[PDB]
C-alpha cells in the first residue's frame, strides 16, 4: 500500500501571474496568495504547487530564470515569499515549488558569462556547436517555433533552446552544473518546501553527438529529447545529493515520455520521482504533426487511456491526475461542455471524476469555479508564444489557413487558461483595481469564486464535496481501479476497491438521459453523492441518468 501524504492529498496549482493582484499594477502576486489561504483551505486544499516565482525577463513568465534565488519583482520580495511558506505551514498546507533547470534565461549571468568567450569558465554550461555549413548543426527543432539552435555572430557558433530563444539549455554532463543546481535547490529546501515540480525532467541529458532526425524523428521530436543517455543517471544522482536528504514530494512533468517509459521516474524503488505529470490523457486530442491543432475524440478513447496508466503505474509507482493547466485548454471546454446550458452540470460531472481517481489530483486555479476558455476575437488577442511559434510554422509557410488556425488555437492555446482569476463581480472580476495584464473573460459576471461561495449548487461547493469525500474515504485514494466497460462512450463508469469498500462513480458523457445497468451481480447500498440537487435514492440494479449527470455509490 505504501502510505504517503502526497498520495492522500489534494494539491491546487497557482499562476501567480493570474491568482490576484494586491498592489493594482495589474500582476498577481505572492501577498495576493497570502490574501487567499483562507479561501484555499476552506476549499480543502492541502498542497499548493506555484508556478515560477523567480527573477525572470518574463519571456515565458517565468519560466527563464535568471536568477534562481531571486523573487520575480512583479511577485514581491523574499520576506513576501517566507511569509506564503509560513502561514502556508500554519494552516497545515505545504509548498510545492516550480523547478526549472532544464535551461535558464539568456539573461542568467552563467550564460552572460558563457555566451561572452569561447574560453570562459562557464562557457561549458551550456551547448555550443559549429555549423558544419551555412546552417545550424542539425535539424532540431524548438517547441516554440524554427530551430532549436541559436547562431552567436561574436563567437559564431549555435547554442541551443528545445524551448525559446532566450532559454538555453543547461549542460547536465559537465559536474559543475550540477552541483550548483544542487545547491541551488538545497536553498529552498532549507526555507521550508515541501514539495518540487521539476519542469520538462525528461529533457536534461542531451544526446551525444548530436546526430539529425530522420524524417520520423522530425515529427514526435518532443519524444527524442526525452531519450537521452543518462537521464535516470541524473535525476538518481539529485536524489541522492538531494531530494532523498529532505522531506520532499516530488513531481516529474515528462513531457515526451512514452507510457512505457514513465515507470523508470516514480518507480519507488527506483529512489527517483515520487509521482509523475503525464500527458496522454490531456493531450489525447491532439494531431501528431501538427501540435497545435484539436481532433475528435471519444469516452472509450479517454478512459481506455485512464486504464492503461493504471496498469502502467501498478503497485510501486503514483501518478498524479489533471484534466487543464498552465500549459492547456481549460479542463470544462476541452473535457466538458462550456456553453451555458452545459457548464455547471459538465463541470460537476468532471469534479466528480478527479477526486475519485487512484492519483493525487491538482485542481488549476479557477476550474473549481467551472472558469471556461477565452473568446479570442482575432489572433492578436494571445500572448502565447508557442501560438506565435505556430504562426510562423503552419501559416507563414503555408501550412494552414489563418482562419483555420486560430479556430483551433482557440481551442488549445495555453492561453485560455492563463486569463485573471475571477473573485467576485466587481470591475476586473475583483482580481486588480488597475489594469489587468492580461484580458479577464466576460463571463466572470456568472463565474466568479463570491457568487459561487452562497449558493449551494454551484461548481465551488461541489468541488468543496467531493474533496470532503475524498478526506473521508480511503477507497477513494488507494482503492484498485476498475472500468466496468472500457468500450462505452456514453457512460463513464469505474469501481474502486479497498479490502471490500467498493465504490461505484458513474458519469454520463452525453447530452440527452441515459440508463445505465450496475454489472448483474452488484447492488448499490448507499449513494456518496450525485449532481442532481433533487433527485432521491435509486435503486439497487440501475441508474436513470439525467445530461451530464455524475455520482458515486457505496457497493454492498
Amino acid at each position: 500500500e505504501y502510505p504517503a501524504w502526497w498520495k492522500e492529498a489534494v494539491f491546487y496549482q497557482i499562476y501567480p501571474r493570474s491568482f490576484k493582484d494586491t498592489n493594482d499594477d495589474g500582476i498577481g502576486d505572492i501577498r495576493g496568495i497570502i490574501e487567499k489561504l483562507d479561501y484555499l483551505k476552506s476549499l480543502g486544499i492541502d498542497a499548493i504547487w506555484i508556478n515560477p516565482h523567480y527573477d525572470s525577463p518574463n519571456t515565458d513568465n517565468g519560466y527563464d530564470i535568471s536568477n534562481y534565488r531571486q523573487i520575480m519583482k512583479e511577485y514581491g520580495t523574499m520576506e513576501d515569499f517566507d511569509s506564503l511558506v509560513a502561514e502556508m505551514k500554519k494552516r497545515n498546507m505545504r509548498l510545492m515549488i516550480d523547478v526549472v533547470i532544464n535551461h535558464t534565461s539568456d539573461q542568467h549571468p552563467w550564460f552572460i558569462q558563457s555566451k561572452s568567450d569561447k574560453n570562459n569558465p562557464y562557457r561549458d554550461y551550456y551547448f555550443w556547436r559549429d555549423g558544419k555549413d551555412n546552417q545550424p548543426p542539425n535539424n532540431y527543432p524548438s517547441f516554440f517555433g524554427g530551430s532549436a539552435w541559436q547562431k552567436d555572430a561574436k563567437s559564431g557558433q549555435y547554442y541551443l533552446h528545445y524551448f525559446a530563444r532566450q532559454q538555453p539549455d543547461l549542460n547536465w554532463d559537465n559536474p559543475k552544473v550540477r552541483e550548483d543546481l544542487y545547491a541551488m535547490l538545497r536553498f529552498w529546501l532549507d526555507k521550508g518546501v515541501s514539495g518540487m515540480r521539476f519542469d520538462t525532467v525528461a529533457t536534461y541529458s542531451k544526446i551525444p553527438g548530436f546526430p539529425n532526425l530522420t524524417p520520423e524523428q522530425q515529427k514526435n521530436f518532443a519524444e527524442q529529447y526525452t531519450m537521452g543517455p543518462n537521464i535516470h543517471r541524473y535525476i538518481q544522482e539529485m536524489n541522492r545529493k538531494v531530494l532523498s536528504r529532505y522531506d520532499v514530494a516530488t513531481a516529474g512533468e515528462i513531457f515526451g515520455v512514452p507510457l512505457d517509459r514513465s515507470s523508470q521516474f516514480f518507480d519507488r524503488r527506483r529512489h527517483e520521482l515520487n509521482m509523475a505529470f503525464m500527458f496522454d490523457l490531456i493531450r489525447l486530442d491532439r494531431d501528431s504533426n501538427e501540435r497545435w491543432r484539436h481532433k475528435s475524440w471519444s469516452l472509450s478513447q479517454f478512459r481506455q487511456i485512464i486504464s492503461k496508466m493504471d496498469v502502467t503505474v501498478g503497485k510501486y509507482g503514483w501518478n498524479t491526475f489533471f484534466l487543464d493547466n498552465h500549459d492547456n485548454p481549460r479542463a470544462v471546454s476541452h473535457f466538458g461542455d462550456d456553453r451555458p446550458q452545459w457548464r455547471e452540470a459538465s463541470a460537476k460531472a468532471l469534479a466528480t471524476i478527479t477526486l475519485t481517481q487512484r492519483a493525487t489530483p491538482f485542481i488549476y486555479q479557477g476550474s473549481e469555479l467551472g472558469m471556461t476558455n477565452y473568446p479570442f476575437r482575432q489572433l492578436n488577442e494571445f500572448d502565447d508564444i508557442e501560438v506565435k511559434g505556430f504562426w510562423q510554422d503552419y501559416v507563414q509557410s503555408g501550412k494552414v489557413t489563418a482562419t483555420e488556425f486560430l479556430d483551433n488555437v482557440r481551442l488549445t492555446s495555453r492561453d485560455n487558461s492563463r486569463t485573471p482569476f475571477q473573485w467576485n463581480d466587481t470591475l476586473n472580476a475583483g482580481f486588480t483595481r488597475g489594469k489587468p495584464w492580461f484580458h479577464i473573460n466576460p463571463n466572470y459576471v456568472e463565474i466568479n469564486a463570491e457568487r459561487e461561495e452562497t449558493r449551494e449548487d454551484s461548481v465551488l461547493n461541489y468541488y468543496k464535496k467531493m474533496i470532503q469525500l475524498r478526506h473521508h474515504i480511503p477507497a477513494l485514494v488507494y482503492g484498485a481501479y476498475q472500468d466496468l466497460n472500457p468500450q462505452d462512450n456514453t457512460v463513464y463508469a469505474y469501481t474502486r476497491t479497498l479490502g471490500n469498500e467498493r465504490y461505484l462513480v458513474v458519469v454520463n458523457f452525453k447530452e440527452y438521459p441515459v440508463r445505465y445497468t450496475l454489472p448483474a451481480n452488484d447492488a448499490i447500498e448507499e449513494v456518496v453523492i450525485d449532481t442532481q440537487q433533487q433527485a432521491a435514492a435509486p435503486h439497487s440494479t440501475s441508474l436513470s441518468l439525467s445530461p451530464w449527470q455524475a455520482g458515486v455509490y457505496k457497493l454492498r
